[PDB]
Parts: C-alpha cells; structure tokens; sequence
C-alpha cells in the first residue's frame, strides 16, 4: 500500500483535468482499497492504495459506465477518470457525489415498520434488476469462477501455514478445501452481475424522506453467485439480521433460501482463511493472526 497527501491528490487530478478548478478538499473515507475524496462539496474521487485496489478502481469505472441510468437506485456517475501508470490499471476516478447516510442496523431498527419493509422492498428491487442485467458483453476480466478462487486460495494457504500449523492441524485444513470443491451447491449457479460488497455501510438512507437513496463502491461489482448480495447482509452483528434479510429475500421472490443459508454458514467459516490470505496481503498482522486462531478450533 501507499498514501498521498492532499497537494498530491490535487496536482494528479489538475494535471488530467486543467479547466477543472479545486476549491475544498477533504478525505471522505478510506477503505481497503482506495482513498476517498471529497473535492467541492459534490464528488468522490477514488485513489488507489496498491495495484489490486487500482483494478478494482477500474473495474468500478467500467461498470458503473455500463449500467449507467439502468438500476432503480442511485449509484455514482463517472465524471473523471486518471490514466494507468507503472503497477497501477487506473490511477483515479471521480464521480458523482449520493447524498444520503449509510443505512446501518441501528438506524433501520429505529425506523417505523413502515420504513423497514419498504427498505426491504427497494433493495429487493435493486438486487433484482442488478441481478436481471444481460451480462454477454462484458469481459472474462469481470467473471468470478469460484473455483479457480478457492483453487489460488487453497495453494496460498498451503504455503501461508506451512511454516504455521503441520499435519493434524492441516489435514482438517485439507479436509475444509475438499469438502467445499466437492459441494456443488457452491459452484452450481447463474452467474449474474452481482455488487459484491452489498453492506449496510454501502447503502445510502435519506433520513427526511425515510427511503433508500444510494448505493455506493462497485469496486468488487462482478459477474458471480446472486447469492453474494444476499450473504453480505446477513451477520446479525455487524449487518441486518435474518430476520430483515428474510423479508428482502421474499419480495425478490427467491426460491431457495436454504442455500442461501448454506452458502452464508460456508462464507463465515471461509472468512478466516481470506483473513490469512489478504492479512498476509496487505500487511495487516491482526489479520493474519485472527485467521489463525479460529483455525486452530
Ligand atoms: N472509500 C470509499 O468509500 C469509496 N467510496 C466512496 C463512495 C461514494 C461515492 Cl463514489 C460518491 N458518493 C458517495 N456518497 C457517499 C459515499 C459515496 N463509495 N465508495
């Protein structure tokens, strides 16, 4: 990863952008991947971190290019974009500015039940026509086999914990990978344009008129399991609960939420193995380590 201070982010984007005059300039968020600007009050622009966050950068751009004006959400419109460097696909973007807060679990739960089921209903909506959006012109670049993924991932953990665990801590190691390649209800799906990140932190909420207004980083989007956009609201600690997934699920008119169920309980487990493998990524020690003790359990 890297950093830039703000005379930087500046000079980066006056360069590309010469008629384009800054006035403010804050730090928005900043995310595993990008940085995020506020610059005059209306846009975000996006700054890599490392190479994997500047193809996600990329990738953002590309597909919030082409599903342009075609969801019945909000979602940022590309306004700027940087070039590619040295290890960096992209080395900027900046779009359109949602209003709205994140619609956090805290902030639904103390909504009317009104307002809790017609956030329920719009996000189905959104999930719906996400999911529904022909995806035959888009590039192999965009596609998530999960397979090959859990097949990367496996060889990684192989030489992560090897210097790490040894034979009977492994083998149930082994024995994890193997069982998820054999299940076919983890690979056997319609692959879709899915958000990947759907969280309560990526969805904007508009506190007067009490509705859904935004949806926010495409920066995972891919072509993938629909069942991706659903696992990542359930959590019941850090996101909504079965209970409000349920009632998304239902006016989405899903018809098997068992699976839903079974790819969810796999997810949870699997987070400890990307923990080592990004933990070891990036550099977050707490990481690596957090993955490792649930292992050893
Ligand atoms: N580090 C990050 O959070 C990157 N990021 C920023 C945004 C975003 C944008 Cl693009 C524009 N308007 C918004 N309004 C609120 C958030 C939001 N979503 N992802």
């Amino acid at each position: 990863m890297r950093t830039y201070t703000f005379d930087q982010v500046e000079k980066a984007i006056e360069q590309l952008y010469p008629d384009f005059t800054i006035n403010t300039i804050e730090i928005s968020g900043e995310g595993n991947d990008c940085i995020a600007y506020e610059i005059n009050r209306d846009f975000i622009f996006k700054f890599p971190k490392h190479s994997r966050g500047s193809t996600n950068l990329f990738n953002e751009v590309n597909i919030l290019k082409r599903i342009h004006n075609k969801l019945p959400l909000p979602i940022p419109e590309v306004v700027f974009t940087g070039m590619p460097s040295e290890t960096y696909q992209m080395s900027f973007a900046g779009f359109t500015k949602i209003k709205g807060v994140p619609l956090t679990p805290l902030l639904l739960n103390n909504l009317p039940k009104q307002s809790q089921n017609q956030a329920a209903k719009d996000l189905a909506r959104f999930l719906s026509e996400l999911h529904s959006i022909n995806i035959s012109g888009f590039k192999s670049n965009l596609v998530l086999d999960f397979r090959e993924k859990i097949n990367e991932d496996n060889k990684k953990i192989k030489k992560l914990l090897s210097r790490e665990l040894k034979g009977p801590q492994m083998k149930k190691v082994d024995d994890f990978y193997r069982d998820i390649l054999e299940n076919e209800i983890y690979f056997k799906y319609y692959p879709c344009l899915i958000h990947n990140d759907f969280s309560s932190d990526h969805i904007l909420f508009d506190t007067e008129k009490n509705t859904i207004c935004g949806i926010i980083d495409f920066g995972d989007a891919a072509i993938s399991d629909p069942d991706n956009d659903f696992i990542s609201l359930m959590e019941d600690d850090e996101e909504y609960g079965m209970e409000f997934v349920s009632k998304i699920l239902n006016h989405y008119k899903h018809k098997d939420i068992p699976t839903v169920l079974e790819k969810y309980r796999m997810k949870e487990k699997y987070w400890s193995f990307e923990k080592i493998i990004y933990g070891k990524e990036y550099g977050y020690m707490d990481w690596y380590e957090e993955g490792l003790n649930e292992i050893r359990s």
